[PDB]
DNA sequence: GCTACGATCG
DNA sequence: CGATCGGTAGC
């Protein structure tokens, strides 16, 4: 079975120190996709970059302590992609793209746009630019799973607050309708929502009041898969027996 | 300190 | 409903 796992460890050295390294094995996945580094490549360990023997590839941002992201698989990769391609966005290290044989998997890190309207109208820019990228990847026909971060929750379903929310960033009308757009028109499956309808699955938690601990959260991690792959998912889960982080895990595995 | 990233309550 | 009520990672 393929396991690949989807994991924001809010800073690879704070989560080392929380487990999350034995994690990667004790999980058994075959790839694993970080994101939020928040360090550059001279910050990180030789076991950072490539956990249990694993290839690793990753792409930091040029600011210190700040977002990036990572791919790391059992398997060698045929070739590996440093970046969308585009500057605006690659400086802040936010996608990287590995090809093994006939799949792809990418980690991938969109930008919030919380702290301010300036970065809203960033995280707007990324979703124009990146839309593109997904309708080309779709039309490659290979199957490719695109794990990470979007920083947007799609229904009400998918937090615990969507009516107090729907004029914050990550739960605006824009913003739903884009993933809308990405699952219907450009033909991905939202891996999770189709395995399990019903199931909220929550994989991120506020630092506000006691929202862990309330299960006041939202799914804004995920697997956004091809659908010849998509049909062969068997199950998935949000890992949470730990926490190495304010977001949980996400573990999918593929009958392939 | 700084940068950067909405749950609670009146 | 709108007003106020931020813990954390790394610099």
């Amino acid at each position: 079975m393929l396991k690949i796992i989807s994991a924001n460890v809010n800073g690879i050295r704070s989560a080392y120190k929380k487990g999350f390294y034995e994690y990667i094995a004790a999980s058994g996945a075959d790839i694993v996709c970080v994101q939020e580094l928040k360090a550059q490549e001279a910050d990180l360990s030789a076991d950072m970059k490539n956990p249990h023997g694993m290839h690793g590839h990753w792409h930091c941002a040029e600011k210190r302590g700040y977002s990036g992201v990572a791919v790391y698989s059992k398997r060698k990769p045929d070739n590996v992609q440093i970046g969308m391609g585009i500057e605006e966005f690659d400086r802040e290290g936010r996608f990287v793209r590995c090809d093994f044989g006939r799949l792809s998997v990418i980690s991938l890190y969109l930008p919030s746009g919380s702290s301010a309207e300036e970065r809203q109208q960033v995280k707007y820019r990324f979703l124009d630019a990146f839309y593109p990228m997904l309708e080309a990847m779709k039309n490659e026909g290979r199957d490719i799973v695109v794990c990470g971060d979007w920083n947007i929750a799609h229904q009400n379903i998918d937090l615990k607050n969507w009516k107090g929310n729907q004029k914050n960033s990550g739960f605006l009308p824009e913003e739903r309708e884009w993933i809308g757009k990405v699952i219907h028109k450009l033909g991905w499956t939202d891996m999770w929502r189709t395995l399990y309808p019903d199931v909220p699955g929550y994989t991120w938690w506020s630092n506000r009041g006691q929202a862990y601990a309330k299960d006041v959260g939202w799914r804004i991690d995920y697997q956004m898969v091809t659908p010849e792959l998509a049909a062969k998912a068997v199950s998935a889960h949000v890992y949470k027996d730990e926490k190495f982080s304010d977001h949980a895990p996400l573990v999918v595995e593929y009958d392939y």
